């Protein structure tokens, strides 16, 4: 309620430190930017009426939003003066994706806190999960005020978008990966190269992700052979790695939960499907859709037990057989 009260009192304009700012870039960005709020206002107001009906509501919430963009901005300018040469602070400052995802993350803020869920801020915006993503933890990092309650909706969007909304189709993160540390770095990469500091900073945090999540159900069920913690995370690792193409329009617990059948069944260990899937609507978000509605092939949408049977072992058959000759594949780093 502390942040609220600074964005109702403050201005629609932006503040005269962040305007000088715009004029110590080599290309002012200052129209681009003010004529992209005002045009971003029409499309937020249209489809906030589509959802919510016939208000006034829709201009508001978009006006504190506006709020917000402006005073995190002028945060996250502070410590990129610092770090980035003239012509990567203007480039920034005139970057289109970069406003569209601190504006879009300004809006879910107030959005939230009134509560139209996230991703809903993405379809409205016709921004790509994996670019909003790229903003979430400078934007923590440079607004001291956001509540406890907030940072926590950030992650949950953050963790989402590791999970699930990053790999769906058309998504930039495919494109990232065919080829192969702030904000700001990341959307001055180039389309076109090098390394990607995205991809990298993206796969290393969904491995910490993945391994918490699938560290919780080894814990639970797999305890008379502990062993089998590290082994199904390397089967669950090497997948996301190099068979990465079967996360698309799917779900990183859904890989998850195959990679634990899987070892445990070529090590002879009779434990089923029932009791992984009942321990698994036990974790903190579990839905049991992430199971019970799970693509197989060409747009068609089965159980997991299927997705297992039909395309999991198509692909790994020579990976996960590997696990149980004289000579198994090495262990995969538990990350940091």
């Amino acid at each position: 309620q502390q942040l609220m009260m600074i964005l109702n009192s403050a201005s629609d304009q932006p503040s005269e430190n962040l305007i000088s700012y715009f004029n110590n870039c080599t290309v002012n960005p200052k129209e681009s930017i003010l004529k992209r709020v005002k045009d971003i206002g029409y499309i937020f107001k249209e489809k906030f009426a589509k959802a919510v009906g016939q208000g006034e509501i829709g201009s508001q919430r978009y006006k504190l939003g506006v709020r917000l963009y402006y005073r995190v901005m002028e945060s996250m300018l502070k410590s990129e003066e610092e770090r980035l040469s003239i012509q990567n602070f203007s480039k920034l400052l005139n970057d289109n994706i970069f406003h569209m995802s601190l504006l879009a993350c300004a809006l879910e803020v107030v959005m939230a806190t009134y509560s139209l869920s996230f991703p809903w801020i993405l379809n409205v915006l016709n921004l790509k999960a994996f670019d909003f993503y790229k903003v979430i933890k400078s934007f923590i990092k440079a607004e001291g005020n956001l509540t406890r309650e907030m940072i926590k909706h950030l992650e949950r969007c953050e963790h989402r978008i590791m999970e699930s909304l990053a790999w769906l189709s058309d998504s930039p993160l495919f494109d990232l990966i065919k080829q192969s540390h702030t904000a700001a770095d990341m959307y001055l990469e180039p389309v076109r190269a090098k390394k990607s500091t995205s991809l990298s900073l993206f796969y290393k945090k969904v491995y910490r992700l993945a391994y918490l999540r699938l560290n919780t159900l080894c814990e639970r069920l797999l305890s008379e052979h502990p062993e089998l913690e590290h082994i199904i995370w390397t089967l669950f690792q090497h997948t996301l790695q190099n068979e990465y193409e079967l996360m698309r329009d799917r779900h990183l617990d859904q890989i998850m939960m195959c990679s634990m059948y899987g070892i445990c069944k070529v090590k002879n260990i009779d434990l089923k499907f029932k009791i992984i899937v009942t321990a698994y609507k036990d974790l903190p978000h579990a839905v049991q859709e992430t199971f019970k509605r799970v693509l197989i092939k060409e747009e068609e949408y089965d159980s997991i037990i299927v997705f297992y049977n039909s395309v999991f072992m198509q692909r790994l058959k020579t990976n996960i057989l590997q696990y149980a000759s004289t000579r198994p594949p090495t262990l995969a780093p538990i990350p940091h």
